[PDB]
């Protein structure tokens, strides 16, 4: 769109959600812990081209899952062709506020 916006609730953040832990747990990439929560709310953005070498990539959700006692943070990308889910959960990690 432009900048940064509300992330939808409902059949969207806990399906992003469990999109993370389901994805995860089917490739095996780093294990997720056990259902501990998510501080919320939590918020969505455009990708920008960011030598990127296409026009925007798409959106972005970009979320912060509390799990084992850190706010791993756990993102996603959009295709803007269609719109694909990208795996860009776990990473940081990040430190408590």
């Amino acid at each position: 769109m432009g900048e940064w916006e509300i992330i939808d609730i409902g059949p969207f953040t806990q399906n992003l959600a469990k999109f993370a832990v389901d994805e995860e747990n089917k490739i095996g990439q780093y294990g997720r812990l056990t259902f501990n929560k998510v501080i919320r709310p939590c918020m969505k953005k455009t990708i920008y081209e960011n030598e990127g070498f296409r026009e925007i990539k798409g959106y972005e959700y970009q979320l912060y899952v509390y799990a084992s006692d850190k706010l791993f943070r756990a993102d996603i990308s959009e295709d803007y062709k269609t719109r694909g889910r990208k795996l860009l959960r776990f990473n940081g990690p990040v430190p408590p506020p």
